[PDB]
């Protein structure tokens, strides 16, 4: 498949996977160059980047003798919703770049493993077809302000009618990271964002990079939803958001592509967890690849673990199938840490104490 | 030798040992491709496998001056046995992967060096015969639970009627870590398990996953031996196992192939060492290759060094010569450092205070 | 254009920066090799030159969510000067050797983004025409001080007849640093030192190698302009240059170019800003290359940051349009920052507090 | 020149140094492959070989601004003898594996710069030829105590008519480290010892390898010279030495030969220099190749600087005046960092307080 001179994947399969690092130079055989670097990369010199994964090794995992657990469980809930994995897919704009079916492969691979979507603003699908691809798995929505409230108010109230479950607000991209790749390709978007257009119809810099706490009173208060902030990187901000209304606190630094020199995403995750203190559920993202990075996370404060890019090279090399292969590869890897480390179920993980070692 | 197409070494011969890392690279040329996976892989990125040789870096041994010894003595002994070395054979399957002769071939170097061999559940050859080509050489026997006691009786009984000297329960291995090898290898075991086939005429998945405390008192009473738990990894659990009627801990992380994440073996041994506070016995294992590594061991808390993978190596290399060239290599090594070090006996080697810079 | 057999740069164009550090990959395939070695190279084996990189991981940046800020301003003062730029050139001998024009097209580039140019008393350019070529662009003049004081006092007028706004006194130069490239390249000075050759009408072994504070009260009271004392590396020769009348700090160690063995010019500026207490303003330099180190530069106590080697590279790439097109380089990364920092001006900047995580 | 085969270095000439690491790839050319394994290598894997070098890189050398000092001196005193460089020539077996006159053109070398040299019992060259070519030049004799006192009286009788001014005791090779290289090469001295054939008219393993504090009171006792024990590595034997009659320690590993897994020299320098206060000289080796090193070892608490592998490298490529040329640049690169660093005098640079920043 074709749209205006790029080449689409079209594959549908399950797909052999070694481990979600190994997925990025798979995919690169088949996306096109461009948008293969729009996918892949980050800002600057990439250090936030590596950090992202090195900074793992931070924290280690005690094996655990004589537990008298079997059958680890990965079933959890967030706002009362039922998933059968803490595992979900981070907002990410321009699936098209990866597959003819973009977003709608993705919802139908997380609805297969009973998993949690967010749906980016910038999406290459629109919010309905992509809610209705998912079926009557739970999905949020990513919402990038503008300036103008009228169109805020229009896509917020195409999620509630498509039975969203909450909003994500994502505040760390008022302006576009210095991304070498997309230099380097003179990358222009050659495919279009399905909820600009049908506002049209009654990038970063109408959007809003004024963003205030009332903002997050203000979405709260219209959408009757439960408001989460994306894009937390100190314990300071956390406060600050729960203090405007926010349910939920999405530690991210946006896999690496807005402020380099900033931190890993998971040196910062305990601090914000201790700050939180259980007020409001917490998701954690930027960098997340092996069972034992997801351990980590909950084992430091998160409820829920996303993933970006690991999941967009599945959603080229197998569409709606290669999404669930990534999901299913990446609960056996969890499951397999989760017996060794004696946790029976996610709360289990979420009580663990880790080592703190310095390598 | 062939057995179901896979190539046996039949070498047996005294080998030129540079090191014990080099051993690897020399195996390599001869055992086949999906066996010598098995034995060189550990889970996910081998993160942990590599943290084994990185952390004897954290600690160094004082050069000792005007100490006024000379000919250090490798001698010691665990439950009133006496041993010529505290360098031992950890417990290994399938050493048919290796030789032909397999774990006879080890159990013979082990009695020619005046060693500790550990068998293992998992064996190619059977415990009577493996006990039978070690002669007088005392022997441990290393235990994988089954659901099944009817089962666990039948191989202690085996054990006992072999005279082996002490009992290991291993606690570390309840499932598979992902091992990336075996999976691109597609490695399906090409020989038999001898234990099993002998239970059977009257892999870790009827094994037990879920093993409890109770699990170490029952084989205490039934065996009337010395029980082991191997696979700790925290002070909390060496007493947790001491408490449920253990008479030694077995500091070990499976040589890497299990819970990667987790910290270095070596990174606990103090903890577990003064937690433990001399009341039982402690063997130590995972990244041991050179004498300043079993001097570090011994420094830090453990009464005996087992090795893994290099002895499988000078097997396939070398047979029981060639175990045996391996246990002299490392005892070798160990001498010097205990000269310098200003150490006469193994005791002296345990008083050692390591300095602690930071590299 | 040639000079005594040297190759120099002719070009006057805007460049295509993909960043600062790919500039000398790209400057090496036009200047001759001695001269490009000349600036390139640091001292013994250059790991304080690789440090002053690296201590920019030492600290990071937080990302603030809901900052309730746009459009940040890079404008700032120095002695009441305005400038629309916290980024300044350094003060750097010898342009001749990346173009032609040297120093003018330099003085062109910074007048043109509005930033302060050092001039060095090793200018290939005298002083009278670097300055006629920026126009009402302000300079400073870098002097390198004579055990002769008739010299010292002709510079000084001559600066002060060119309108300078500050003298520098650089003491971190009183023997050249053991620089292995000019060794290797048996490298010589192609050109001529105009304010040398002018001089001489009525190289760092007439100089002083023994310089006192009392030589800091003696050109200010001779200039009757501020003096700002360059190659600081510890708070106690801040205070002791301040006690000698010095009105600002310039923290350098020359871009690692001298003292090979000591710290990295980033590792000791926040100390040296901590003694300062904001008594004078502070100029740093030695290793900025992205928008990230200059925030941490501005955050740690600058109040001005300075290149040198980016600058000479953008000279031979592109005359005073190449220049330019560095410092706008720069500028723009710094933006980016500042707008996902949170941080409004460049005095909000200064009033941010870096993370101190250990990677 | 030949001698069993082995071809000698024949040169007499000044040598171009870049730096010292460099002559290790030049001395390669020219030294037959087994005698250069024989100098180049360190025991087991080589770490505390390649720590020796890194170990510099944990103090920091500040630049001094203002000091107002020029022309920095490296004269000093050691037991009352005047060197014109606190660098001087470790103890080093056989250097006729590097040149046909062995250690006769060290002696001249060390002669030429005014430099102390200490004579090797392992030497090529009998004790008295050695103080022959050095004419007046100071030189100490470093003796391995045999288990017979018939021998050592002989050497130190040899030694005191030589006019050496102190033993050096060394008590760190009891036993030859393990030595990959010499392995490999299957390595063979092809040339004699002449103060071993010397007594035989009238390795390692008659020498003494249990050694005590009574034999430093009896060397002292016999010669009447001052008695340095050389091998020191922890404050606790600095003393203990101090407490049997040594006049100075010598703090070294053996330039990494010996105890591999122990820590790098210069690490344990400050320590030990603290426990000493002063009350006997300290001479400093292991991995010292830079002007910045010798600086950081003199700050560190050493009173002498010793080299031996980089001089053995030039004695190789120059003979004599090779010799020469190694100490000759050294003192150079060591004269720019006193005078960037403000310390007039060696007195000044033991006086010099390093940072400790961590990198
Ligand atoms: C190609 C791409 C598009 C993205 N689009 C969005 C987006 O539209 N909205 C958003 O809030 N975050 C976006 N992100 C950031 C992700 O939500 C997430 O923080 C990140 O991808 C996690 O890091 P990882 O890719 O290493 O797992 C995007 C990331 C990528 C790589
Ligand atoms: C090929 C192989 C088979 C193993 N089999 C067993 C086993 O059956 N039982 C067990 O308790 N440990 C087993 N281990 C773990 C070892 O007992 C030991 O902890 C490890 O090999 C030590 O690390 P090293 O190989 O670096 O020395 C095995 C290890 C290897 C490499
Ligand atoms: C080629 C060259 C010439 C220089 N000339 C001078 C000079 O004449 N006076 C001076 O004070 N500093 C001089 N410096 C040091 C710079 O002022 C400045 O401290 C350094 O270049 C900053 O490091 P950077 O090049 O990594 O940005 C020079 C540096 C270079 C590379
Ligand atoms: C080839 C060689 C021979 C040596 N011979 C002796 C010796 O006979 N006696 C001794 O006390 N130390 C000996 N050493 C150790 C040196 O005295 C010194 O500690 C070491 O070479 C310093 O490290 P460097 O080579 O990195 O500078 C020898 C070292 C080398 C490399």
């Amino acid at each position: 498949t074709m749209i205006n001179g790029y080449e689409q994947s079209d594959r549908e399969e399950k797909i052999d996977i070694l481990n979600l690092e190994s997925l990025e130079k798979q995919a690169e055989e088949i996306i096109p160059a461009g948008g293969f670097g729009y996918i892949a990369g980050g800002s600057e010199d990439e250090w936030t980047l590596k950090q992202n994964r090195m900074a793992f090794h931070h924290r280690q995992i005690a094996p655990k003798a004589l537990s008298g657990i079997e059958k680890p469980e990965l079933n959890t809930e967030i706002f009362g919703i039922p998933l059968n994995t803490p595992v979900m897919m981070a907002p990410a704009a321009a699936q098209g770049l990866a597959h003819s079916q973009g977003e709608k492969d993705t919802a139908r691979g997380l609805a297969a493993v009973g998993g949690l979507m967010a749906q980016s603003t910038y999406s290459s699908v629109s919010i309905a077809e992509t809610a209705a691809a998912g079926g009557d798995a739970p999905q949020f929505f990513q919402l990038y302000m503008s300036k103008d409230w009228n169109f805020n108010e229009s896509l917020l109230d195409e999620a509630k009618k498509a039975n969203v479950k909450a909003i994500i607000l994502t505040v760390d991209a008022t302006v576009d990271g210095y991304r070498e790749a997309d230099i380097k390709n003179k990358f222009t978007f050659p495919l279009p964002m399905a909820n600009l257009i049908k506002f049209s119809e009654g990038i970063y810099a109408s959007a809003a990079q004024n963003i205030r706490p009332e903002d997050v009173k203000r979405i709260a208060d219209y959408t009757n939803l439960p408001v989460i902030v994306k894009g937390i990187q100190t314990p300071e901000d956390a406060i600050r958001a729960i203090d405007a209304g926010a349910a939920g606190i999405y530690v991210s630094n946006h896999g690496g592509r807005q402020l380099n020199g900033g931190p890993a995403s998971f040196d910062v995750l305990e601090d914000i967890a201790t700050a939180v203190n259980k007020q409001v559920p917490i998701i954690f993202d930027s960098g997340v690849r092996r069972g034992s990075d997801v351990f980590k996370a909950l084992a430091s404060g998160a409820d829920l673990v996303a993933l970006g890019r690991p999941v967009i090279y599945g959603l080229a090399l197998g569409g709606a199938k290669g999404v669930q292969s990534v999901f299913e590869h990446l609960n056996h890897e969890l499951e397999i840490v989760m017996q060794l480390a004696g946790t029976k179920t996610i709360e289990d993980v979420k009580n663990n104490s880790l080592l703190n070692i310095k390598y």
